[PDB]
């Protein structure tokens, strides 16, 4: 019953629900089934950093992932969000694994949003995370720590993620995301994750969302579904 | 049991309260009664702007107060507020009326707080307020309208306003407003208001505060106690 | 010998040169001869807000024109301002009249890059421009007045508008507008602008640029040129 | 002939000229007999960060210098800047080496300034600084290089300083600092550098200040007078 947007770094293929054959970003209106994906090298251990942008005018949701020795990947997608979105939303961070696993750790997150009309603006930014988190709501498995990070799904005291996990963080307050009178609707997301995996394969990835206020977990979305979505359609 | 910084613009002398003998703005630590206070013309029915200024290192709250036509009162005072507030608070607007009675419109309003370690940071702008402000909290009387503004106290049909009337604005995401280990914790507010009277005397006034997250109206805290204390001590 | 990428406010219809049969927006790369515009209902004496966005992942130039009535103009153009422009550039505002005439007043100007790699930024904002801007660079007719106004183009005494004027502002410090290895480069440009003439029909427009650093008016470019061009190729 | 309101980060005590027997941080205006102090210590070959705050209501220029252990000394001085600067100003960082000598490395630098009357804004952040940085005056023997700093005082091939040794590095821009209708002027600075000495003593230190926009290195402003005065008076 949710209605979800969201940037997906898919580091796992489920060749079987549309994912292509490797590792991608992908922009997800209201489905798993990606509109837009692109190839994303994921670097094992590595900081990474993902950038969101869209306005009311170009009407364009752009994605792009890089890390520090410079290889990054970019999507891009023409919707119209005030066709998609509820007005008032919450913006969030999820992450999953299934049968296979990894950290998905948060380092930092920082969003814009602004109505420009004939200014309504609201702007946070994360740079540490701490242990009791007040304009956060955290879902699922998703921890807040004194390493001074995110841990959107479970990690054992070892270190080491583990499978069949699923969190996510949502900034507290919600967000006026479109006003049909606004001549510029914008935001701008950006976040810097560690995703470190020990297994055959990482899995499954981490999402920047935008959902209905009351937006919470949809049972059984662990895995391919990375906290999203109810099913695969 | 609220813990209340605040800025007061209080248009009535309470003189028996420690109230000088005028219209002031005030800055109030824990207590109506204002720890310093300086003269202040309040012009009816014009439009003024309040802006409220602290940082952890020069430890000093001002507040400036001026309209269009150039008029201003300032009031600076030196405080620690680490050694005051919680870590975590809710910001907010407050305004009464009692015997005598204002408008108390607020037709715009912006917070930015910061914590600069060895950043995490808050900022909200509204330049109108909507029918439905699902990013704040109403206490009291405190309507938000069509005609783009924030009502503090309770105004008839007539667009008069009515005694005996408290009611404020929080916004919804509670603020970091200090961290022990923070170098630079700041925050600013600003806020435009319109107080308009055709009593024999406006009252009671219009605050910016900080408080505990779950700060609500005391009871008996219209008039002379602007929605924020219990009692005149 | 200057490059110039510009949205205009296109007052005059120039059928001859490529202008559409009407009043439009356009998006110029290199050329007056705008790669693509909209129809604008430009109105008479009424104060306008131009917003021009880019970002170097959606590769989309997008400007929005509109006023207080709510009536607005959009066009977007998919270009990569790499491949375009210099590194270093600065921004600025034109307007011209020619054999026709309009007041080019400019009430407030803002502008935003920034360059995010694996941040460098700049913001600046006239919502009043002083006597002697320091921080401008006025070309042609261009005054800055007490009436806290940027006049692109001359006004008599009378305050009346008059034929053959070209006037620009630039912003006095270069502007790093792109940078190789920047994973995202954006810039955001607003200002509000005040068209009015008694003549038959208005003319010329109003242009937000960026170009080379040491760019000047090139010689004979009044009237349907916009100060931006030396000839209509 | 220059007028300078500075913030010193002294590394070197010169006790004749009315420094303390240890480093410090210190408030300089129009004199390099710190009106204020605090003392500091400087750790060698460590990043510190420097946060400079003042504001036209408080009316208290305030410093903090701190490390990433989380040892930081604080200076605050009351003064009226309306009273000491221009109008219109230039911002910069200083540095001196003279009989003893140190890197004065800048890696990032920031600044806001801004009046609100009854908004005019500047704000610029280089987190890299470039080979060819277009929207910086360098003066002296500062240089920006390909490993992103600013050097502010010469180092050799082999990575060590030189002594007798000054540079400066200025914003292009002027900066409107203050307005006689400004209800609010504040302005903000911050920087990170890497003082490093293999020296018997550390010397001379980095200031950020604010000058007349004219503003060039006093001869024989090398060592103790930082390059910012020409004179010990
Ligand atoms: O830019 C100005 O000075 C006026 C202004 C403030 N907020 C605005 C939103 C839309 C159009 C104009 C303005
Ligand atoms: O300024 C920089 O480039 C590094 C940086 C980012 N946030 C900071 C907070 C405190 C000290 C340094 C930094
Ligand atoms: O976001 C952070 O905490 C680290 C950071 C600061 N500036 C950045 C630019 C690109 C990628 C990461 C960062
Ligand atoms: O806050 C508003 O909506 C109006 C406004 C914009 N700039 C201002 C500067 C001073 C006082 C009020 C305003
Ligand atoms: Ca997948
Ligand atoms: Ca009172
Ligand atoms: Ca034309
Ligand atoms: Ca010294
Ligand atoms: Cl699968
Ligand atoms: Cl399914
Ligand atoms: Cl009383
Ligand atoms: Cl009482
Ligand atoms: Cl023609
Ligand atoms: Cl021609
Ligand atoms: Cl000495
Ligand atoms: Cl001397
Ligand atoms: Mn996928
Ligand atoms: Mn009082
Ligand atoms: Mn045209
Ligand atoms: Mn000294």
């Amino acid at each position: 019953a949710d209605t979800i947007v969201a940037v997906e770094l898919d580091t796992y293929p489920n060749t079987d629900i549309g994912d292509p054959s490797y590792p991608h970003i992908g922009i997800d209106i209201k489905s798993v089934r990606s509109k837009k994906t692109a190839k994303w090298n994921m670097q094992n251990g590595k900081v990474g950093t993902a950038h969101i942008i869209y306005n009311s005018v170009g009407k364009r949701l752009s994605a792009v992932v890089s890390y520090p020795n410079g290889d990054s990947a970019t999507v891009s997608y023409d919707v119209d969000l005030d066709n998609v979105l509820p007005e008032w939303v919450r913006v969030g961070l999820s992450a999953s694994t299934g049968l296979y696993k990894e950290t998905n750790t948060i380092l930092s997150w920082s969003f814009t949003s602004k109505l420009k009309s004939n200014t309504n603006a609201l702007h946070f930014m994360f740079n540490q995370f701490s242990k009791d988190q007040k304009d956060l709501i955290l879902q699922g498995d998703a921890t807040t720590g004194t390493e001074g990070n995110l841990r959107l799904t479970r990690v054992s005291s070892n270190g080491s993620p583990q499978g069949s996990s699923v969190g996510r963080a949502l900034f507290y307050a919600p967000v006026h995301i479109w006003e049909s009178s606004a001549v510029v609707a914008s935001f701008e997301a950006t976040f810097t994750f560690l995703i470190k995996s020990p297994d055959s394969h990482p899995a499954d990835g981490i999402a920047f969302f935008i959902s209905n206020i009351d937006s919470s977990i949809p049972s059984g979305s662990t895995g391919r579904l990375l906290g999203l979505f109810p099913d695969a359609n």
